[PDB]
């Protein structure tokens, strides 16, 4: 009923104070693509307040009845920012039993030692003034407003028109639900990029593509390795050495060599764990160790030392691994022999193969490893990057 669109997070409306003194019943429907946003705020005397907000895609109901801030997490199997309509029901009875109903799932919670809820400010819907965020209750996570569609707002036998009954409107607000008209299709992002739906369009996660730009169509950061060999080393701050159950690696390359090491991830001294991306007999492959036997996975059918650009993508889950060159079928490997799951205490990323006795010659582009765009960081002179030998940035 009467959908209204908040086109930006910063947009909100202010209605007359919600009266929820001895009991409360709120209902509304929402539709959004964003993970975070303040949907509803009303404060009162002393520390009294209510808040409804999305946090990481989940509906949170935060409140203070006068004896301390409390949080109820609405129950859902999925995050709710899926561009689908969701029903939200929030009630409080006279004994202070709260109920939160998100679609079909019910969550209940009682507050002991509380009396009544004394709300006094206007009721803010969609967000608040930008300078209000800094004096929000500590338990409230929102630093920005809600973006999306609200409909059927029921404040307990009070059915306001969010536009006509508003005492104040801020920013871009319309009647109707103006959802995204350009939605994520299979070919929205190039080069196997992951399409992420936004409110006014889409963006692309290019992490595993070796490419950059808004559509994963632009060349990634590139270095060239020439005569004599070179090396780019990333060393983790000794305290921030990660240990992982799952690894993700992507890089683009061009070369004519039939033997070389491109990337090696090593654990610190006295530990045997490592991850190695290499070319053997003109075929790209990965060898790794997470505590027992070496595990090898190879694309044995694609000859990749033709001097043409290629993309390689590697995933590890415990002992399990996948490898894919370009658009060839994905290679899967499930270990022979017994295995552990953690890649312990990762200390260095060595790019160029010189120290491993297999120097790389050619170009490397858009290296990504567990959140780290390593070649980008080298280009931006990160303090944990060391570059030696015959290596240069393709500017
Ligand atoms: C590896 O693969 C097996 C078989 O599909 C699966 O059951 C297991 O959970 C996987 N292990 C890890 C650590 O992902
Ligand atoms: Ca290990």
């Amino acid at each position: 009923a009467d959908p209204v669109t908040f086109k930006t997070k910063s947009s909100y409306v202010a209605l007359a104070t919600l009266q929820a003194y001895t009991s409360m019943h709120l209902f509304f429907q929402f539709k959004t693509t964003s993970l975070d946003g303040l949907i509803l705020y009303n404060s009162g005397d002393g520390n009294d307040f209510i808040v409804v907000e999305l946090v990481k895609g989940y509906l949170h109901y935060v409140f203070d009845l006068g004896n301390g801030a409390n949080l109820i997490k609405g129950s859902s199997n999925k995050p709710l920012n899926d561009n689908q309509w969701h029903n939200v029901m929030i009630s409080r009875d006279t004994s202070n039993l709260h109920t939160v109903k998100i679609d079909t799932k019910i969550t209940t919670q009682i507050t002991a030692g509380a009396r009544n809820l004394d709300l006094k400010s206007d009721l803010y819907i969609g967000g608040v003034a930008k300078e209000t965020y800094k004096s929000l209750p500590k338990l409230v996570h929102a630093k920005e407003g809600f973006q999306g569609c609200l409909a059927s707002v029921d404040l307990n036998g009070r059915l306001p028109d969010l536009i006509s009954d508003a005492l104040f409107c801020n920013g871009q607000i319309e009647r109707g639900c103006e959802g995204p008209s350009t939605t994520c299709q299979e070919d929205s992002c190039s080069n196997q990029g992951v399409c992420l739906q936004q409110w006014d369009g889409f963006s692309c996660d290019c992490s595993m593509t070796s490419f950059s730009g808004p559509l994963c169509n632009d060349p990634g950061t590139t270095y060239i390795f020439s005569k004599g060999g070179g090396q780019i080393t990333y060393k983790w701050p000794p305290n921030d050495r990660p240990s992982t159950r799952a690894d993700r690696l992507a890089i683009g390359f061009s070369t004519v060599q039939k033997e070389a090491v491109l990337v090696r991830v090593d654990s610190s001294s006295g530990l045997g764990d490592y991850l190695e991306l290499h070319i053997h007999q003109g075929k790209i492959g990965v060898k790794f160790n997470v505590g027992t036997d070496d595990i090898a996975i190879e694309e044995s059918n694609a000859i990749i030392n033709d001097g043409k650009y290629h993309v390689v993508r590697f995933t590890r889950s415990g002992g399990n691994a996948t490898l894919q060159v370009d658009s060839w079928p994905v290679i899967e490997r499930y270990p022979a022999g017994r295995q552990l799951t953690i890649f312990n205490s990762q200390a260095t990323i060595i790019i160029g193969g010189k120290e491993q006795g297999q120097p790389f010659q050619g170009q490397l582009s858009g290296l990504y490893y567990n959140g780290l765009k390593v070649l980008n960081m080298a280009a931006e002179n990160d303090a944990n990057i060391a570059i030696v030998g015959n290596v240069r940035l393709v500017g």
